[PDB]
């Protein structure tokens, strides 16, 4: 399995679960209170490393008292937590959620520390990047960062996975650095300028993502799997039939555990089956990353299939 | 300056500042984040104990990190934390707020710690609370601890403040144990079945109030002030005028800087005068307990007046 090295963020998450969302003006007493490490870049770092792969992780926190312990915490994960700054004076990012009594929540979202993963920062990691043999990130790093560490990489022979999200316009030259992109049918329409609402869409959808001279499209479908898409080839995958208690951070172990899967070498319908399993898993559970699976889970739920 | 028993919660405000509130399935990047103290209980515990006053504080934090934190930062506001438990196995009490582009707020609570605060826990508490002139409470305590609280008071010679927030309706047994009560209009309504809208509504519903057998009523109108009445004899008491950047914790820091001003024997009219005078210097600050103002400011205040 080849290093894999993911750049992203990292946030505390706060979650109230909570009767109704409290209209302007309003205050509301919860019923259960959950602190768990999330962050895009965490959470996928995490699902990688837990699923078994050898991965190390760029990424910034606060130097705060949060900062430190999110950061004991991905050391234990199976994450070389080497390459994570510590920014001074600034605050580690952080997530506040809401979820009321119809399983719906709301997300705010403090970038904190990320907002300083500067372009600096990755020419420092230059070696690291162009040694690893993939690259997952995400967007909820500065763009400038997220562009000059594909170039890097692109450069090297690094492969380049890119989870669009949260969804956004991005460049042609980021887009031609993208060797395996992720987006959902949002992020896809956000993306090509198609909206994707059932399978010939999403086919086109792939279709201007290959022409930008992205081999791999996977777009997220929703209830009805992905749309597995190699170079204009594409099909609908699905995933498992689960009953789901907290959907958070779905999207980032399938993401996780998908690098892991194909780092591994495995077919791409083995390693998208993989994802599918760990992420079936992760929706069963609460808060980000304490509901992301581990390797051995992984292939005992495999097994049992 | 008698002594003061504040007995009441201690929260962890997390509050963000974002464009505009999420909608069910959002999420949205805010622009300022700020963690600071409240809980109303240790908002007017820090209000008294930074105005001057002798104040012990009966409260329940976590066995966590944050609420370690704030017992540190509490033990400096000068207040006596010696009543101040921890409870093994919970969290200590938090708060999730956003604030939009347009001023507003709403506001997420956890009771956590909070509401181990038990009848058990009072009469642990019965000397500390029969040797204080005065015992200030609120309603983010179980109501059992309060009633608890009121009747060792009642049997002691012990002044019974209550800010009646957040609103709810209150057993007679209660209220006919109250010296001065401090609701704000919704409170008084919640309290008396009465509307108050206008300065005879709060007559009215302030008059329900002293047949309970409450001496001292105190109804903050918002902008026109308070209407303060003492035996059914009131009148309304202007605030000071003042540009507002942040209003949470104006009317704890009202309730605070007003007991202190009345265990330090002031005549009422005065005494409403520097709590108004705390009150207005609060609402320019960010944060509940970051903005309660020490007694040199208020003093200052005053005098430039």
């Amino acid at each position: 399995a080849g290093s894999l090295v993911v750049l992203g963020s990292i946030n505390a998450d706060h979650i109230l679960n909570l009767q109704s969302f409290p209209t302007p003006g309003e205050t509301v007493t919860g019923n259960h209170y959950q602190v768990a490490f999330g962050g895009k870049g965490a959470n996928q770092a995490v699902a990688a490393g837990r699923s078994g792969a050898n991965i190390a992780f760029i990424a910034c926190t606060g130097d705060d008292s949060i900062g430190e312990s999110v950061r004991q915490q991905l050391a234990t994960d199976n994450i070389d937590i080497t390459p994570v700054s510590v920014i001074k004076g600034e605050s580690t990012g952080v997530a506040l959620i809401f979820v009321n009594g119809e399983g719906e929540n709301v997300i705010g979202i403090h970038a904190g520390a990320n907002a300083a993963l500067s372009p600096a920062l990755v020419e420092a990691q230059r070696e690291r990047i162009a040694n690893a043999s993939a690259l997952l990130m995400q967007l909820e790093s500065p763009l400038e960062s997220v562009m000059a560490a594909a170039k890097i990489a692109h450069q090297n022979k690094t492969i380049v996975a890119l989870n669009p999200a949260p969804a956004r316009e991005l460049p042609d030259e980021l887009l031609a650095l993208v060797d395996i992109i992720t987006p959902n049918e949002t992020e896809a329409e956000k993306l090509t300028g198609i909206r994707v609402e059932n399978d010939e869409d999403a086919a086109k959808a792939a279709q201007v993502l290959h022409e930008k001279g992205i081999r791999t499209v996977l777009i997220t479908l929703g209830s009805r799997g992905v749309w597995a898409s190699v170079n204009g080839e594409g099909q609908r995958v699905p995933g498992f039939r689960v009953q789901a208690v907290d959907t958070i951070a779905a999207g980032d172990t399938f993401n996780g555990a998908l690098i892991t899967a194909l780092l591994e070498e495995k077919p791409l319908p083995e390693a998208i089956r993989f994802a599918h399993a760990a992420a079936a898993i992760a929706v069963t559970r609460k808060g980000a990353q304490p509901s992301v699976p581990w390797r051995e889970e992984i292939d005992a739920f495999l097994d049992r299939q």
